[PDB]
C-alpha cells in the first residue's frame, strides 16, 4: 500500500520512512516543566510549564507544520543546501533519502543527499529544562566535502501566546538579541536590565531566551528573523542559508531568531558531531549547558541512554508475547508510552489543544491514572492522593482542579469566585465516581491495604480517610436523586454534549453509581464495616430495581431521563435511539445480567459497530435533536454527534471481556488499534503510534479518519481493556485473578508481569482454541484450583501456567 | 533606485502607484466599512469582516507572518501549463517577465499585471452601502494567437467568526462546517448541521451562519471547498495542486479548512477582452442569487459602481484643496492625510495588520481627537459625532474612559460603578478625557457657525441631561472636582501617556494646560452666552491656574512633565533621564499659558534636544537606568514607542504650535520630517506605507532610526491635519469668521486654497513676496481691501475670492 512507516519493536520506536506523511506526526521530549513537541518535519515549539503561557518557539497552528528546528546543511562547493529534515527544504525523494524514529521521548531524523549523511537526535536530557538537537555529519563520498550547517530557531515575543500574536503593538517592541560567541540570547523586555535586583517594572522584568552550538566554533550568526529568511522568502530558502553566510546582526523590536552557522571540513569517511542546545536560562546557566556539550559524543550517548533506561525500564513492569503482532506492539510499548503522557502531560499541549488551561479536569485526571497503575504505582499514589484532595467536602469533585490546589482553603462551584476563576458553573454528576474504579485498581495492583485509613484532607473544608472519601462520594450521588430516585444530572456527565437538566437522570451515571457501590461494599468488608455494608446492600437492590424498572428497554438500556420528563435513548426514537456507553457500562457495572448482558452486547454489535470502531450512538443528531442534545451542533458521524469517540472503546472493549467474549473484544481492539492501521495511513491520517480522540463515523463522507492526537482519555481504557480485560490481569485485594478473553485463534501467549515486589512469568496455553476458560493452573509447580493466585503463593521469580482449554 | 524606490502619487486619480511588488513591507488599503469592511495589501493578502475585526471575521489570515493568505487570483495557461498570480505574490513570478503595478485609491485597489502577453486587471472594492466584496478581473489577450487560459479565485474562509474560536479552539471549530457548490458559487455553511433546526430555534445560542464565493461573467468550469484538497500535501499558495493540474476537485470541505475556489475557463480571440466578478461576503443564498445576477454583464455596473465611490469620496475631499510649491505638502493635505482623517473617523482602531484582537468600545480622548481631522469636510459627520461623545460624558463631566457600542445614554453605568469595570476593564476615570472636548466642539462650531448647537440639550451617560454649553460646564466641573497637592488637577487613572503612572494624587502638566485651554474655549462660549457671572469665575480660575503652572512647573527653559503623588519632579531639566518633553512645550504655546518670548524659549530648546530627521522624540533621555516607579515606558526598547519614540501623533501638536507662534519655517520641516510622502525616497529605512501615517517612528536612539510602525489607524491623521489647516496654512476660524494667519516657509512666493465654509465656495490667494514666514500686509476680500486678517461671515458670498499678501 502507500505504508509511511513501520515499528520497531527491537529499539521500541516508530520509523518513518516516507516523509510526506498525511499529518504531522508528532512526538513529546522531556516533561510540562520544559517539554518540547517535534514533528516528523521538524515543525512545534517549546514551553515551560504552561504551553501557551510559557511557550518559547513560536508556531503557527492549523497551516504548514512551521515553523520548526530547523538544520539546514550547505555545499560550499556546488552551493547546493538541504534541510537536515525532509522539510522546509523539500528535495526530491528519488535523490533525498530520510528516516524519522520516534522513540521514548526522543526523535531521530536520518537523512542522506549528496553522499552527505546526517542524524539529528532531538530529546530532552532527564531532569533538564533545556533541548538538545545533536547532529552528527557523515562524509560518504571519496572526496574531502566543505559542509555550512545553519540551526535555526524561532523564538517568541513573548512566553504568552495572545501578547505575541495578537498584542502586537506591545510585543512588537519589547525584545532583542545579543550574540556571545557561541550562542544568541533573547532579551525579552531587554530594556529593564538596569532594575535593582528583585524588582519589577509593570510586573514585567528581563526573562532570557537562548540558542547555541556546542561541539564546532561559530562562524555567523543571525538575531532578526527577515535578516535570516529574507524578504519574501521561506523557511524552503533563507538567504542566510542561500548565500552561505549570516548577516551577524541581532533584532531590535520585530521577530528574533536564533541562527547559527559553522563550517566543516569533512575527509572521506569522517565524521562529527555538533549539539545545539535550547531553552530559557540566564547566561551563565547556558555557559555550563554549552561547556558541558564541548565534546558531545559520550555526553549526548550517555544521556540518551538514561532517558532509554528510564522510560524503557517503566515499560518492562508488563510485556506480553502474543500471536498478534498489532496487540504486541500497542500493550508493549506505544499504548503504555500514551499512558505515560496523558498521565503527565494530562491536555497541556498539543497541536490542537494551544490555548490556556486553568488545571486538571477531574474525571479526566482520575481516569488516566488507571493507565499507569500497573507501570508506575508509586505515580498513581501520589495522583490519587492529589486528586481525593481535589474532592470537596460534600463528596463531589473539584469539575476543575486548580494547579495551586490547596487542600483546605479552596472555593467550590457553589463559591461565586469559583466559577468566576475556573469558568465551572456547577458540580457534575459522574466525577467522583471515576474515584472507585481508579482507587481499587490502585489497591488491587499494590496490596496497599494501609492507603484505605491514610488521612486525607478535602478541598475547602476537613479530612477523611480514604475510605470516608468514598463513603462521602456516594453520599454526594445520594443526595442528588432525581425524580426517578436515580441520580440527578447536575451540570452534566460524561458526555459534555448531552444536557439532560440538572433534575435529568442520566443511566450513564446511575451505572457508575452501582459500580461504586459495589467497590465501596469490598472496602466495607476489609474494614468490618457491617451497618455500612448492609446499608449499602439495600441500597444497591433498590439502585438495581429502579434502573431495570426505568432505563431497561427493547435489548438495550435507555439513555437517561431529561428534566422535562423525555426519555432519552428509546428504540423507537428517529434519532439517537441506541447508545453505547449504557450497554458498555450496564456490563461492567454488573447491573445487568448474564443474558442481559449478552443481549445488549449483541444489539451493540448489530446496530453501532462499524469497520473502525463502535459509534456513539445512532442515528445521528440532525433533525429530531432536544432541548440538550448539544452535539447536533457538530457535524454527524463527528466528535459526540455519532462520531467512533475513542475512550468509549475501552469500556465496550473491557465489558466484552467481562463477557469471556475474547472474539468480539480483540475485534474491537483491532478495529481502534491505531498500529492496526498502519497500512491505511491516508484514511486514518492520525499518527499511527498514538490514540486520537475520535475516529469519523460511518454518517461522515470521511469515516475512519482520526483527530486530536496524544492527549486523549483514549489511552488509559483501552490499556485497561487490554491489561484488565483481554489478558485476564484482574487482581484484588489479596492476590490475583487470571480470566483472560481472547480470540480463539491464539494457540498460547506469554506475559511478563511485576506484581508486589515479585516477577511473575505467566504462560497462558490454549490448545481447544476457546475464547476462555480454566481447564488448569500451576503456581511455581504445584496445582492451585480455580483461576486465583493468593499473593501468599508469589515468589520474588513466580512461574504460571493457566490451561484455559 | 532610491527616487521613486517602490511607487509614486499619482495626484491627478488621487491613487499612489505601487510600481515594484516587493515592497519593504505590505502596503495596504481599506475597502468598505466597519459595517463590511475588507484590508487588502499590494499582494492582495489580507481578510474581511462584518461589524467586528476579530468577532466578524470572515476571511482566515496569519498576522506578523508572510501576508497569507489573501484574495488570489491565478492565471494559467492551458497550452503550456504555466500560470501566475494577478498580484506578484503568492506565485511570485520573476520581475523580468512579470510587470505589475498596484494602484490604491478612496476606498479601492486595482491591481495589474503582464506576463506571457497576457493583461490582468483586478478591480477590489465594496459598494458604496453594499456587504460585500468584488474582485472585477478583466484579461486582455495582446498575443496574435487565440489563448485557452483557466482562471482561479481563491478565498480562504474562516471556521468561526470569532478569532479565537478559529485559531485556537481547534477541538471545536474544526468539526463544525461544510461546503456546498451552487453552480456559480460556493457556500461554506458554520454549523452546517443545524439547518434542519425548529423556526427561529438554536442550539447552544448557535444557528447556521453562511458565507459565499461565487463567480459572474463567465460559468464556473470546476470548484473546490476543500483547502487541503486545493493546495494538496506540502503545498504553498505559490502553487496549489488544484491550479497546478488545471482543474479543481469538485470536492466539498465536511470537517477541517474550507474554502473558496472556482476555475473558470476563457478562449480569448487576439485583442479580445472579457470581465467577470468575483463576490465575497456574509449573507444567505437567496440574497446571493441576487447579487450574482446583478453581475452578470459586470463592465457598465461595475463602472458605474466605481464611479460612485469615487464620487463620494472625492467630493468630500473637494471640500478643502491647496495649491502651493510643496508637492509632498499638496499630495498629504489634498488626499491621503484627508483620507486618513476619515479612515480613523469611521473605522477608530478597529482592525489593521496589527490590531487582530477584540474590541468593546471607543476610546474617549480617540474618538473625540479623530472628530476634528474631518471638521473641514464631513461638519455633519463631525456633529453627530459630537452629540454621541458629548452623550457618553458622566454626570461628574468626566468622559467614560471606553464608550460601550451598545452606548444608551440615561441607562449606562460609570467607572464608578463594578459592572462597569468587570465589562469594560477600565477601573477609574482619566483626567483629560474630557477636555478633548472644547477644542473640538469650539472647532466645529467655528467652522460651521451652528450656533444653536450651544442649545443643543445632549443627555448624559448615567442620569441627567444638559445643553452642550453646560455639558463644557460640567466638563470643568470635573476637572475641577479633581485637583491635586499644587492646585492643579490630579493625575487620576491617566492622561493621554498610557506609559506615565503619576498616581491618582498626582499632577500631569499636559493636563493642566489642557485645562486652561479648555477654560479659555468656555470663556469665549460665556461671552457669546452672556453668562456674566461665570466669565468672572473664569477669568479667576484662570489666573489662578496660570499661576499655580508657572510657580510649579517652569524649569531651564522648559515646562515639567508633572508631579508624582510621591513628590517627585518628572521632566527636571537636571534629571539624568527623560530631562527634556516635548507635549508640555507643545501645549505651553497651544493653550497660551506661555508667553510669547517663553514659548520662543521652550520652542527653541525643544527643537535643540528633540528633533531628529524623522521628527521630535516624545522626551530624551530615554528610561533605562533612572526610571521611578510609574516609569512604564522604560519596558519598552529605547527610541521605540513611547520611551522616547518619535510618536506620530505628538507632532502635529508641536508643527501647530510652531505654527501658532508664526515659525512657518520651522512648522514646514516639523512637517517635512513626518510627512510619508516625502519619505517615499526612503522607503526602506521607512518600510511603513509612505502614503498613510504611523503611531510611532523609531527615535534616534535606536539602531533602526526611522522605521514607522502601526499603519492607518491611529490619532497621528487627525493632529497633523489640524496642524497643516488651522496651523501652517492658518485656516482659523471662530464663531463669527474666519482668520487666515498662515505661518508657511520663506521659500514660498503664492500659494492657493479651495475651501467650502459656510455654504461659501472660498477661493483664498496668499501672496509672500517679502519671503517671510507670517505676517499681515493687505487683505482683499471681494475687490474690497478689508483692516487686518479677520474676514467677517456677512462678508462671504456664494464665490468669495480672498487675496492676502503676507509681505
Ligand atoms: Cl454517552
Ligand atoms: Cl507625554
Amino acid at each position: 500500500h502507500m505504508k509511511y512507516g513501520y515499528f520497531d519493536e527491537e529499539k521500541k520506536e516508530y520509523v518513518i520512512t516516507r516523509p510526506d506523511t498525511p499529518a504531522p506526526w508528532v512526538n513529546y521530549l522531556g516533561s510540562p516543566e520544559y517539554g518540547a513537541i517535534i514533528s516528523n518535519n521538524a515543525g512545534g515549539y517549546s514551553f515551560e510549564k504552561s504551553g501557551a503561557n510559557g511557550r518559547i518557539l513560536r508556531y503557527v497552528f492549523n497551516n504548514f507544520d512551521q515553523p520548526g528546528r530547523y538544520i539546514y546543511i550547505r555545499d560550499q562547493e556546488n552551493k547546493d543546501f538541504w534541510s537536515a529534515s525532509w522539510q522546509p527544504v523539500g528535495k526530491p525523494q528519488d535523490v533525498y533519502q530520510c528516516e524519522c524514529r520516534h522513540g521514548t521521548a526522543y526523535t531521530n531524523m536520518r537523512a542522506e543527499y549528496s553522499e552527505i549523511s546526517s542524524e539529528v537526535l532531538y530529546y530532552v536530557p532527564l531532569g533538564a529544562a533545556y533541548e538538545v538537537w545533536r547532529l552528527r555529519l557523515t562524509n560518504n563520498s571519496d572526496r574531502p566535502r566543505n559542509l555550512c550547517v545553519t540551526g535555526y530557531a524561532e523564538f517568541t515575543n513573548n512566553s504568552n501566546y495572545e501578547q505575541d500574536q495578537v498584542n502586537l503593538q506591545y510585543s512588537q517592541f519589547i525584545t532583542q538579541t545579543a550574540f556571545r560567541g557561541n550562542r544568541i540570547c533573547q532579551m525579552i523586555h531587554a530594556n529593564l536590565d538596569q532594575l535593582e535586583p528583585g524588582k519589577d517594572v509593570d510586573d514585567k522584568q528581563v526573562t532570557e531566551r537562548f540558542f547555541g552550538l556546542a561541539g564546532n566554533p561559530v562562524t555567523s550568526w543571525c538575531g532578526d528573523k527577515d535578516g535570516f529568511l529574507g524578504r519574501y522568502h521561506g523557511y524552503d530558502a533563507p538567504k542566510g542559508v542561500i548565500e552561505g553566510k549570516l548577516s551577524c546582526l541581532p533584532n531590535y523590536n520585530g521577530n528574533g531568531c536564533g541562527a547559527l552557522s559553522s563550517d566543516f571540513v569533512l575527509k572521506p569517511g569522517e565524521a562529527k558531531e555538533v549539539v545545539f542546545v535550547l531553552g530559557m536560562k540566564k547566561d551563565a546557566e547556558v555557559e555550563e549547558i554549552l561547556k558541558r556539550y564541548e565534546i558531545p559524543e559520550t555526553v549526548c550517548r550517555e544521556e540518551f541512554h538514561k532517558l532509554v533506561k528510564y522510560w524503557h525500564g517503566y515499560l518492562s513492569h508488563f510485556q506480553v508475547k502474543t500471536p498478534s503482532r498489532e496487540f504486541n506492539t500497542m500493550v508493549n510499548t506505544w499504548n503504555a508510552y500514551n499512558c505515560f503522557m496523558t498521565f503527565i502531560w494530562s491536555r497541556a499541549a498539543s497541536f490542537i489543544y494551544c490555548g490556556l488551561r486553568n488545571g486538571y479536569g477531574y474525571r479526566d485526571t482520575v481516569q488516566d491514572i488507571q493507565g499507569i497503575i500497573h507501570l508506575a504505582p508509586d505515580m498513581a499514589l501520589e495522583k490519587i492522593r492529589f486528586m481525593l484532595s481535589a474532592q470537596a467536602d460534600n463528596g463531589g469533585g473539584l469539575p476543575l482542579v486548580k494547579f495551586t490546589h490547596n487542600p483546605g482553603h479552596e472555593d467550590t462551584p457553589d463559591d461565586a469566585s469559583y466559577v468566576k476563576e475556573t469558568g465551572h458553573p456547577a458540580y457534575r454528576a459522574d466525577d467522583a465516581l471515576w474515584l472507585f474504579p481508579t482507587v481499587y485498581k490502585y489497591i488491587a495492583e499494590t496490596g496497599n491495604m494501609d492507603f484505605i485509613d491514610e488521612v486525607i484532607p478535602f478541598a475547602n473544608r476537613g479530612k477523611a480517610t480514604v475510605y470516608e472519601h468514598l463513603k462521602r462520594a456516594v453520599k454526594f450521588s445520594m443526595d442528588h436523586l432525581g425524580r426517578h430516585g436515580m441520580p440527578a444530572g447536575l451540570y452534566a456527565d460524561w458526555n459534555d454534549c448531552l444536557r439532560l437538566g440538572k433534575d435529568g437522570e442520566s443511566t450513564f451515571v446511575a451505572m457508575q453509581f452501582y459500580y461504586a457501590m459495589t467497590i465501596l461494599k469490598k472496602f466495607a468488608k476489609y474494614k468490618k464495616d457491617v451497618e455500612y455494608m448492609e446499608f449499602l446492600c439495600e441500597r444497591q437492590k433498590k439502585l438495581e430495581e429502579l434502573i431495570q424498572k426505568f432505563c431497561w428497554d427493547e435489548g438495550r438500556f435507555i439513555r437517561g431521563f431529561t428534566e422535562n420528563g423525555e426519555i432519552i435513548g428509546k428504540s423507537t426514537d428517529p434519532e439517537a435511539n441506541m447508545w453505547l456507553n449504557p450497554q458498555s457500562w450496564a456490563v461492567i457495572s454488573g447491573v445487568a445480567n448474564e443474558e442481559q448482558a449478552d443481549r445488549v452486547l449483541d444489539v451493540v454489535e448489530k446496530r453501532l459497530n462499524t469497520e473502525y470502531g463502535l459509534v456513539l450512538m445512532d442515528p445521528p443528531y440532525h433533525a429530531h435533536a432536544f432541548d440538550g442534545a448539544l452535539a447536533v451542533i457538530y457535524n454527524p458521524g463527528t466528535k459526540e454527534n455519532a462520531g467512533i469517540f475513542s475512550q468509549s472503546q475501552g469500556w465496550i472493549i473491557l465489558a466484552e471481556a467481562l463477557r469471556g467474549h475474547g472474539e468480539r473484544a480483540f475485534t474491537y481492539f483491532m478495529e481502534n488499534a491505531p498500529a492496526a492501521q498502519n497500512d491505511r495511513a491516508d484514511i486514518r491520517k492520525l499518527e499511527p503510534y498514538c490514540y486520537g480522540q475520535f475516529t469519523e463515523g460511518k454518517d461522515s463522507p470521511n469515516f475512519g479518519r482520526s483527530h486530536v492526537h496524544w492527549l486523549t482519555g483514549t489511552a488509559s481504557t483501552i490499556m485497561v481493556g487490554c491489561v484488565e480485560g483481554i489478558l485476564g490481569i484482574r487482581p484484588d485485594f489479596y492476590g490475583i485473578r487470571l480470566a483472560p478473553a481472547i480470540p480463539k485463534e491464539w494457540e498460547e501467549y506469554e506475559v511478563e508481569k511485576d506484581f508486589r515486589g515479585c516477577h511473575l512469568h505467566i504462560k497462558v496455553k490454549n490448545p481447544g482454541h476457546v475464547e476462555s476458560g480454566c481447564e488448569k493452573l500451576v503456581v511455581n509447580g504445584n496445582v492451585v484450583t480455580g483461576s486465583y493466585i493468593p499473593a501468599d503463593l508469589l515468589t520474588e521469580q513466580t512461574d504460571i501456567e493457566l490451561f484455559i482449554s
